[PDB]
């Protein structure tokens, strides 16, 4: 039988694989055990699928004796299928639950292809950097739920009941928590009373009862998804003055700071895959095939002209056709017809005129059989082949065939596909040819084209992952999202298209919570059995994310770097062709320093003032000294242009101070009519806080570096924009005029939605009330490219994008209303728009900035030899130093640091700290009094114990050397926080009792790993202290022209502006901006921005609702691409500061092999000093580390001959330093000279390196 195994078997059985995997498709899961024909046919053939990979299990079994992962895979396969069929058959826990096994089949697609299992090689691999970070994140998420629950343990179950009884929740649909009138948070009011007992914000899911539920709230929490939601409950449970500590925190530590740490980790893991496969020469291939090419065209032509020249009439037939195309007329005539194409499809809107219709129906057949003719006339004139040979020429064939196929149909439906000639845009971005980058952008797509096979590869092993995943949420929750609600969930695992898309939504992230809490509610409720099903939502998010990134950033990233390779190389060769061609043919106090500072203080001052002002009332005392008090601000100012006016007559920053201090200045006057023109030079006041450029050294640097990387990164954004604007026509195309609705769901016209209909509330039919029916339009629509352009934005910021999806799923003609699943293909749309600019785009962008970031630096050419290990082992060599012990006296004070310095007491104290954290876990909510009892004499306990350790570590390590480490000053503060915590308990603040979770910090700070790699970063994060004062002076500026505009909107608890979320107050200014940084709702609020909106009651006819503006389309757009363009800069700029770390290799010498080498030389000397023992070397050589000394070889052996024989400087036995024995040890370890070679290094060392200050006097030798 071992004969038919390596026959088309092998292929027989992937392609019975493959069936196994249409059945699970077809399959529908039907509520509360219905069925259909199909299925009944689908278990049969499941027998038969089972029966196959039953007998050919056997073979391999009986063949070779279930060692290798993927057999056992199928072992364990077919035995849980053979034994759920059989246990099925009996029966006929929950014996059809047992069939989740059967979407593991389709991961055996991998397994008989080898060249998918060195992609999949390649990502999993890509996992074991990512663990420290991954272990990082579990500690902050432990450390974060610990102190909800201290914090707010059981304190959101009170809502307004009413002043009628207890029936249920009667504040609105969505009840929020309230407080008493002894507490701080919020206020029924009116009818109601805040009365305890009530299930939770979202069916019991969301709080800090227990510590499950705190930290499924703070994972939820750090994905950014629904942390408002979160945020907003606390508030109004148990006040508004400090729940931002807690999430505004959580989220900048575990989000943003961790998604730096797997940026950067993740850039140089791909930095030295890219530096390990260029050796090979890949990138050569590559290189090659460009010249071959470009050569290619250019003879083909010499000899296509050469036969019209001739020795049948093609003297008078092929000089012009040529001299035409190449005239520099034609090219620009083709831009301008182009420019008309697009002029003509864009202009295309819902319920244009009449005569538009006409027009460009007219004109698109016009430059239809222009193009058609102007494709045919080059055609035959530069070879019918050769032709074909060039790139966007194929392009435009391609455009002019399809183009041709969808005019002539003009009698059959749906002529969407018609608008192909949109792509003809793409054939103007020849614009680039004339302009410079054009070798920038083609470069990319041709290596886009030459890796498209790795690139199929990528995306379709992410392609497999979804359909794993949504056949496993198809078992799990089919057929199960019914309740009794009267709105239908959108989002359900009911078919196969339908959990495909909802696995799509929750890889995007969007609205995520929401299907975690379907599921969760479809099994019950919040219970031990029933909320474990959580896990699948989150291994499916944390694996989805992760493998986009490893997908969507290898991509870009490698695709990038070969183009800017390519380009370079291309730049060199054309450097040296016209070198070699022209080689042969040729042949007053304001200048002060102090001044300087105090006003760039007083700046200081200026800027602090206008973020105090009261946006709302008009009149109030503190803009009394406000408005006042910037009278002599103003002043200063003045006189310091004047003082300084005289000196010279100018820059570009004296404008900007110019235009701040006249502005200034008329603003004091204007009088008249002081309604418009001062609303706008108030606003112009934000201009102040930019003086601090050319006035403090560095912002003025990083604000240089800021424009160079735009003006870099411009041919990005303008590729991104034409292709979004390509999109938005094609959206146009699709769904114009057919995204209206009425609020009855029985009205599909506008006509018919009028008047008043009977709705009932929660469905009850004893409960009817009126409405109005009224004719609705999408929140975001179609209707022209304009509407369509801010939608797509929208959809790829991944903000309420499901919600148009299922909008435009159901629309299916013009004029009229929606249908329950019209067109579900239609979400190709959507899905490819997504990967293309939300994962590609964005993705390439950031790589862009990476890789622009390392061709800029290193580049700085320090070929003065010394590679890039020795400069490092060579400064560290001169910057060394023997270390301290302190090794205890008085003969009595040994005993106790002996103890206290063991591992063994260490190791006893790490489980002391674990044991004080699991109780401290535990504090659940309605704990009894023997519980709570139990646990203050446990913290008692555990408090005694530290402080005992304490006291054992002052007399060991003297008053002196305890407050030496830094880890112990930190502990000292710890403990005392602790003593005198008990003394207040006994008689409350909730300060005192987070300093036992803090102590945690110790456990994460013994690996490493985990500790070079914080530390490195928060180095990083410290040496660049202007990158991140650059978004700190962006939100400020936000921060007030969002005050100053929209800070008079009424507070509306049904709209996005309201008491949690405002512009009233410059911390909630800043709070709003930061949640729309994070990307909440920021579509939402932009809409309730706009004119139109009955405001403050508190500001003081024909002003019914006057306020708003429109300007928030416009601020909330800008503040987003500028938000994020900065937050990338500060991740990159951060990442290449420490990129030094992130590649690393490991196995060859480095710095942490020589802090090893000084750990084990600190004990043998009392002092620095520098004076050794000559016997000391025998137990030197034999505690350094293989690859950075010796290995178990003797010691009385060639190492200690070859130590002997250098050259060692000219000291006594024992008086030898420890830096010359240190570089004696480095240059032995590698860089290795023969004799007489002293004098070279000497020389060098004082070239490059850093000044040795004469200090190596004794070193020389
Ligand atoms: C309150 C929070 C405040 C905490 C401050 C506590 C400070 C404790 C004292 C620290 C002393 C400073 C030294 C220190 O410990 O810093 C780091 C680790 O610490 C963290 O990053 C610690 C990282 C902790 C971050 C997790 C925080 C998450 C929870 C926050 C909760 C906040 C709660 C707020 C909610 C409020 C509710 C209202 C270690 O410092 P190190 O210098 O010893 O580590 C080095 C480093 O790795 C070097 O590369 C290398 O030596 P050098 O080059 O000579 O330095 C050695 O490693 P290699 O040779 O392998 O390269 C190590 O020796
Ligand atoms: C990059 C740079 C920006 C990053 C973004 C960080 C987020 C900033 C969050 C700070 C504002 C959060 C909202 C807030 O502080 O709430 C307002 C609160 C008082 O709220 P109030 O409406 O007066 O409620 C009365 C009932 N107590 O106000 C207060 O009482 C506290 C205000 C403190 C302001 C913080 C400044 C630090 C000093
Ligand atoms: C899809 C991959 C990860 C393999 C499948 C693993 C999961 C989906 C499998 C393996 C173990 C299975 C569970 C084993 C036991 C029980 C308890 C029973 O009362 C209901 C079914 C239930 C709850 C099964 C559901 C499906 C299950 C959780
Ligand atoms: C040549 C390309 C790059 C740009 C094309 C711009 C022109 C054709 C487009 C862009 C925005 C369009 C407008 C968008 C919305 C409106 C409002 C309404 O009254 C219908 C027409 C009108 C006024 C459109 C007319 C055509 C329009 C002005
Ligand atoms: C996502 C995959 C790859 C890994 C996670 C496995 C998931 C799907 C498995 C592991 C544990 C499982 C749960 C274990 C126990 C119960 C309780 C039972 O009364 C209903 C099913 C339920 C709630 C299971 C649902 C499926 C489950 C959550
Ligand atoms: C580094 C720089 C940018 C920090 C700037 C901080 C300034 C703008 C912040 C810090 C503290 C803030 C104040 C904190 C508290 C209040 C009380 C509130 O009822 C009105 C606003 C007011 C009076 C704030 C005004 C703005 C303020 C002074
Ligand atoms: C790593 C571990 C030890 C950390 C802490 C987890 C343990 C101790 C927690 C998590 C889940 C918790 C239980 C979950 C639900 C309830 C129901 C409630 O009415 C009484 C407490 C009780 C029974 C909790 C007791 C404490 C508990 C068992
Ligand atoms: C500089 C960041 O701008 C964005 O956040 C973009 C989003 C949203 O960010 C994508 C988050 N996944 N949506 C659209 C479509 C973009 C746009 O209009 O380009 C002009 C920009 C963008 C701009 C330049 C380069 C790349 C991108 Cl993605
Ligand atoms: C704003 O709040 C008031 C207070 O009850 C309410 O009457 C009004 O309807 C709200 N505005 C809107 C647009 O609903
Ligand atoms: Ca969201």
């Amino acid at each position: 039988i071992s004969i038919v195994e390596w026959k088309p078997f092998e292929i027989i059985i992937l392609l019975t694989i493959f069936a196994n995997c249409v059945a699970l498709a077809i399959y529908i899961p039907f509520p509360e055990d219905d069925s259909n024909a199909t299925n009944s046919n689908l278990e049969r053939v499941e027998y038969l699928f089972l029966i196959i990979f039953t007998v050919e299990a056997f073979l391999k079994v009986i063949a070779y004796g279930l060692r290798n992962g993927w057999n056992l895979l199928d072992f364990i396969i077919v035995v849980v299928g053979l034994f759920s069929a059989i246990l099925e058959q009996a029966t006929k826990f929950d014996v059809k639950a047992l069939r989740a096994f059967r979407v593991l089949r389709p991961l055996r697609l991998v397994s008989g292809v080898p060249s998918l299992q060195v992609v999949l090689n390649s990502i999993i691999k890509a996992m074991v950097p990512l663990l420290h970070i991954a272990l990082l994140v579990l500690f902050v998420i432990i450390i974060y739920a610990i102190i909800g629950l201290e914090l707010f343990m059981g304190k959101m179950h009170k809502t307004c009941y009413n002043q009628e009884g207890i029936a249920d929740v009667p504040a609105e649909d969505d009840p929020s928590p309230c407080a008493l009138e002894t507490g701080h948070g919020r206020q029924c009011q009116n009818g109601t009373v805040c009365k305890p007992g009530w299930d939770g914000p979202k069916h019991g899911i969301t709080n800090f009862d227990n510590f499950a539920f705190a930290m499924l709230t703070v994972f939820q929490c750090i994905t950014m998804e629904g942390w408002t939601d979160v945020l907003y409950w606390v508030n109004d449970a148990v006040g508004r003055d400090w729940p931002w500590i807690y999430f505004v925190t959580l989220i900048i530590i575990g989000s943003f700071f961790v998604l730096n740490l797997v940026l950067g980790v993740l850039s140089g893991e791909f930095s030295k895959e890219r530096e390990k496969a260029k050796a090979r020469g890949d990138f050569q291939k590559l290189r090659e095939k460009q010249q071959l090419e470009e050569d290619l065209k250019g003879y083909l032509d010499w000899i296509t002209q050469a036969e019209d020249i001739d020795p049948r009439w093609n003297r008078f037939c092929r000089r012009k056709c040529r001299a035409a195309v190449k005239s520099n007329v034609f090219y620009w005539l083709v831009i301008f017809l182009v420019f008309l194409n697009t002029l003509t499809i864009a202009s295309e809107h819902y319920n244009q005129p009449n005569w538009l219709t006409e027009v460009q129906d007219t004109a698109n057949k016009a430059l239809l059989a222009l193009f058609t003719a102007e494709m045919l006339l080059k055609m035959y004139s530069l070879g019918l082949q050769a032709y074909f040979v060039s790139l966007f020429n194929r392009f435009d064939c391609f455009v002019v065939c399809g183009g041709i196929l969808e005019t002539i149909l003009v009698e059959t439906k749906i002529m969407s596909p018609l608008g192909i000639s949109v792509l003809r845009c793409v054939r103007l971005l020849r614009i680039f040819k004339i302009t410079r980058y054009w070798n920038s952008l083609s470069n990319l797509v041709a290596s886009l084209l030459n890796s498209v096979r790795s690139i199929a590869s990528l995306l379709l092993l992410l392609f497999l992952f979804i359909i794993i995943f949504s056949l496993l949420g198809m078992q799990l929750f089919g057929g199960k999202f019914n309740f009794d609600e009267m709105q239908t969930r959108r989002s359900t695992f009911d078919n196969f298209p339908q959990s495909l898309l909802t696995v799509f939504q929750i890889l995007t992230g969007e609205d995520w919570n929401s299907v975690m809490y379907d599921g969760i509610m479809a099994y019950g409720g919040p219970s031990f059995p029933g909320m474990l099903v959580c896990i699948y939502f989150i291994i499916l998010f944390i694996c989805g994310n992760y493998i986009l990134l490893n997908v969507f950033l290898a991509i870009a990233v490698d695709n990038l770097a070969d183009a800017e390779s390519l380009t370079s190389a291309q730049k060199e060769e054309e450097e040296e062709k016209e070198r070699k061609k022209l080689a042969r043919t040729a042949s007053r106090i304001v200048n002060d320093t102090i001044f300087t500072n105090l006003i760039l203080f007083f700046i200081l001052l200026s800027s602090i003032s206008l973020a105090a002002e009261d946006p709302v009332q008009h009149t109030s005392f503190r803009n009394h000294i406000l408005g006042n008090a910037d009278y002599v601000f103003t002043s200063i100012f003045t006189l310091e242009i004047i003082l300084k006016m005289t000196a010279y007559g100018r820059n570009y920053f004296n404008i900007l101070d110019l235009l701040v201090v006249s502005v200034s200045l008329i603003s004091f006057g204007i009088q008249s009519s002081a309604i418009n023109v001062v609303k706008i030079l108030r606003v112009l006041r934000v201009l102040r806080p930019l003086r601090a450029i050319n006035r403090a050294k560095g912002l003025k640097h990083v604000v240089q570096c800021v424009f160079v990387a735009i003006r870099t990164i411009g041919n990005i954004v303008i590729v991104t924009t034409l292709l979004q604007f390509m999109f938005a026509c094609i959206g146009v195309q699709l769904f114009k005029g057919k995204l209206y609705t009425c609020s009855d769901s029985s009205k599909q016209t506008e006509a018919e939605c009028k008047g008043n209909y009977i709705t009932y509330k929660d469905g009850e039919v004893d409960h009817p009330i009126i409405q109005p029916r009224s004719w609705e339009n999408s929140k975001f629509d179609f209707d022209n490219v304009l509407a369509a352009m801010m939608a797509l934005f929208t959809v790829s910021t991944f903000e309420g994008w499901p919600e148009l999806l299922y909008r435009s799923i159901d629309s299916h003609t013009e004029d009229k209303g929606p249908i329950y699943n019209y067109r579900v293909e239609i979400s190709i749309f959507f899905i490819i728009y997504i990967i293309i600019i939300a994962f590609f785009m964005m993705n390439i962008f950031v790589g862009f900035v990476i890789v622009t970031f390392q061709e800029q630096g290193e580049q700085e050419y320090k070929n003065c030899e010394l590679d890039k290990n020795q400069r490092q082992c060579v400064e560290y060599a001169l910057k060394a130093r023997p270390l301290r012990r302190y090794i205890p006296k008085n003969q009595h004070q040994y005993k106790v640091w002996y103890v206290v310095n063991s591992t063994y007491f260490e190791y006893l104290m790490f489980v002391l700290i674990l044991l004080n954290t699991i109780c401290l876990a535990m504090q659940h909510y309605g704990q009894s009094c023997l519980f709570k009892i139990a646990m203050n004499i446990l913290n008692m306990l555990f408090t005694g114990l530290f402080t005992v350790e304490m006291i054992l570590k002052l007399i060991a390590f003297k008053p002196k050397g305890y407050f030496s480490d830094p880890w112990n000053v930190f502990d000292f503060l710890i403990v005392i926080g602790s003593i005198i915590d008990v003394i207040l308990s006994e008689t409350s603040i909730t300060f005192f009792r987070l300093f036992r979770v803090m102590r945690l910090v110790k456990l994460l700070s013994r690996g490493e790993g985990i500790r070079t790699l914080l530390w490195t970063f928060i180095k990083s994060f410290q040496a660049l202290p202007y990158v991140a004062l650059l978004i700190v002076m962006l939100f400020f500026i936000y921060a007030v022209i969002g005050m100053q505009v929209f800070g008079k909107i009424a507070l509306n608890d049904t709209t996005e502006i309201n008491r949690n979320n405002n512009f009233q107050t410059f911390p909630q200014a800043v709070l709003l901006l930061f949640r729309c940084a994070t990307g909440e709702a920021w579509q939402d609020i932009m809409l309730a921005c706009m004119p139109g909106k009955k405001c403050a009651p508190e500001s003081e006819t024909e002003g019914e609702t006057p306020c708003g503006s429109s300007f928030a389309v416009f601020y909330f757009i800008s503040f987003y691409m500028l938000c994020a363009f900065l937050i990338i800069n500060l991740f990159v700029a951060v990442i290449m500061d420490n990129f030094d770390y992130l590649t690393r290799d490991w196995s060859i010498l480095g710095p942490h092999h020589l802090d090893e080498f000084k750990r084990i030389w600190a004990e043998y000397d009392p002092e620095a000093k520098g004076r050794i023992k000559h016997l000391d070397v025998v137990t030197l050589l034999r505690r350094i580390q293989p690859p950075l000394g010796f290995g178990k070889l003797c010691p009385h052996r060639v190492a200690c001959k070859r130590l002997v024989s250098m050259n060692m400087p000219l000291n006594s036995d024992g008086t030898v330093m420890f830096n010359a024995t240190l570089f004696a040890l480095v240059r032995t370890a590698l860089r290795i000279k023969t004799e007489g070679n002293l004098e070279q290094a000497n020389e060098e060392l004082r070239a490059i390196i850093k000044k040795i200050w004469k200090r190596t006097s004794m070193k020389l030798l």
